[PDB]
């Protein structure tokens, strides 16, 4: 059994975010729509429940530790459910969570070398932490290959590289590397199950393809519905092929990609404040619902149980 | 009038701490005791309700900013009540907040020159954050006389040094210089009313009493009721006058200093999760309570009127 918990699945700044008053945001806190509050993606996984590994630790880390009880297994006087975190990038909306686990250090982080530079340089959390009680003790995701956390001894994952887009702060920012962003391939080897996990999409060439199809559940990219959608709501006009994030709808969105695998569980996660399907009532949360695709929430469980 | 607004009246890790299973943590998380939570320390300032001056950005911004209406007064589809930030230390507790604030850069900062030091070395938010549309404008803060922010052209600010004790991850943490610790002086003009805001104080010579006794309100540190209350709760061995906090039990705790204060409002802030003054049913609260001594909350909004 391979637990999967959505400890975040909104984007950027959340959902609503902090500086916005897009149809969303406003709607939601005028009370005039159908939406749920999100923090920040991240997702937890274990294989026996009491053991986790975080995904990405986000800057609602707190608010998402206390949501979900087997974070605090009361065990002592000092404890906590996470026993190792993955980073998939050095974003900032994907690491700044760390900062708030320094009352627990060592934590065991494992992420690429490109993104270990990042995190050393340009935004130097090892640095920062190791004046905590030897901070991050960092192990390397290799490019090829898998590798297995002992904490979760039966879960084994095989990342998968996207297209390179350090972030702005990044040294890099400007030379793209292989190791900069990745995607999760996880596999209960007890059962063969596998989840397919890539918060952050930007493209689907056919390798990718063929890994999705030896999945039984996908967990992708839903930031954005339209490649325009922040020109579309007023708010911004950098498009999702500018931040790495492949919409919905169009030519070659993840619907359409998504329609040859009706094998698969799908959810869409790490969702945009702008995006419509977080309006319960909106056509284009009914149309995710006709294709067989869901949209993740925080708090929802998902148990892979078996490989189809 | 002054309006003081309680963002986070917390310390730390907040209330209850993500990995604490003490008797308060444990006991708010088993329904078993009278207690509310609470995020990191961080006030807002204004003298119109409609323009703040957030002190210290604490990593819980997100919650706290959204648990507060006129953060967001919706006068465009970008917006904010945020018009400036002041920080009195470079704790990464009391400066995170700042990463969450991206989406809205420029903004305002103002910071002694120790920490803007700090926070473009060993914690580079400034360098950081100048990659999203200009970043953090610095503002310094002098350690001699006042200044005043235009968007709150009637509150002038009085900075106070306090027991210089820079951050572990600062380059000069074994070489405290004057400018890493602020208390403030914070007086509206138009009326005289004056706040004394030190949520960080270890200590109280008689420049202090004396500036504080030309207040109305002192809002000042309470993390810990006994200087050695980590060890007494089983969660650690580092001591109040370790960590720059005086507490308020024992000879020269501040319940005793201030006895000398009966005209003054005074509130106590920045409370650990280990403070049995967070117990609503404590005798540690009663006797507060018995002293003419609030315990801040989330939420607490102070008005400061007029001048005794
Ligand atoms: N610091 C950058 C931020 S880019 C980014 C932007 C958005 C859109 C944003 N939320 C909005 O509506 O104004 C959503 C995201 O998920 C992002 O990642 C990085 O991530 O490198
Ligand atoms: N990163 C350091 C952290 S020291 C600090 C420690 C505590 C006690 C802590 N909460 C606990 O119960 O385990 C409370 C605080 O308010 C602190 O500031 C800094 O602040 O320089
Ligand atoms: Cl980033
Ligand atoms: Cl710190
Ligand atoms: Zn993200
Ligand atoms: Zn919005
Ligand atoms: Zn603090
Ligand atoms: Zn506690």
């Amino acid at each position: 059994m391979m637990y999967i918990q959505v400890l975040g699945s909104a984007a950027a700044g959340g959902f609503p975010q902090w500086n916005c008053n897009c149809v969303n945001c406003k709607g939601y806190r005028d009370g005039t729509l159908k939406a749920t509050a999100r923090t920040q993606s991240s997702i937890a996984l274990s294989d026996d429940g009491v053991h986790w590994i975080l995904c990405n630790a986000s800057p609602d880390i707190r608010a998402q530790l206390q949501a979900f009880a087997p974070m605090q297994p009361a065990r002592a006087l000092r404890d906590t459910g996470i026993n190792a975190i993955v980073l998939l990038d050095s974003q900032i909306d994907h690491t700044t969570g760390l900062l708030s686990l320094r009352e627990g250090c060592p934590h065991q982080v494992w992420c690429t070398d490109m993104v270990h530079q990042d995190l050393t340089t340009g935004f130097p959390l090892f640095n920062m932490l190791s004046h905590w009680n030897g901070g991050l003790q960092w192990n390397r995701i290799e490019l090829e290959g898998s590798f297995v956390i002992d904490a979760c001894p039966n879960l084994k994952f095989t990342p998968f590289p996207l297209r390179s887009a350090a972030p702005p702060y990044s040294p890099h920012r400007f030379d793209p590397h292989p190791g900069d962003n990745l995607g999760l391939m996880v596999e209960d080897t007890r059962t063969g199950g596998k989840l397919f996990y890539a918060p952050g999409l930007g493209q689907v060439d056919e390798k990718l393809l063929a890994m999705m199809h030896g999945a039984d559940c996908l967990l992708v990219d839903g930031t954005l519905w339209e490649d325009d959608e922040m020109q579309r709501r007023g708010v911004g006009t950098r498009t999702g092929r500018e931040m790495g994030h492949l919409a919905q709808n169009g030519p070659g969105g993840t619907l359409e990609v998504l329609d040859g695998f009706p094998r698969q569980r799908k959810v869409l996660i790490h969702i945009n404040n702008t995006n419509p399907i977080l309006d319960e009532n909106s056509p284009e949360r009914a149309e995710v619902l006709r294709r067989g695709v869901e949209v993740a929430f925080d708090g929802m469980s998902i148990e892979l149980l078996e490989h189809h």
